[PDB]
DNA sequence: CCGCTGCCGCGAATTCCGTTTCAGGGTACGCCTGATAATTTGCATTTTAAATACCATTTATTGGTTACT
């Protein structure tokens, strides 16, 4: 739905999704294993019903919030 | 009758260096014509914004849940 609706924690993930770093990239960057990662993602696949991260970080872009 | 004159040929050291690359003949003219040497177009091969038609092995996303601050 929003992007606003996640936690703190699904923010920073969404946050560096949209920043294009790869998933181990976030991994190595947030110092946890790619299975948190993972859990992460497929929260966020499943709440927003969406295909994949390109989708969500152009929307993200589209309206030019920040 | 086998002697001498007079012609004509031929020759005269070695390396470097230098330097002005330079001048001097004292005679006509106007036609046709072909004969080259110039200049003008098209067609072969590249190269074509790219567009296109298959093989390829290596991440990406991934299928998410079972344990657990």
């Amino acid at each position: 739905r929003d992007v606003n609706q996640l936690t703190p924690r699904e923010r920073d993930i969404l946050k560096l999704i949209a920043q294009g770093l790869p998933n181990k990239m976030i991994a190595r960057r947030l110092d946890i294993t790619e299975s948190t990662v993972k859990v992460h993602v497929k929260h966020m696949l499943k709440k927003m019903k969406l295909k994949s991260r390109v989708e969500a970080a152009v929307w993200v872009h589209q309206e030019r919030i920040f």
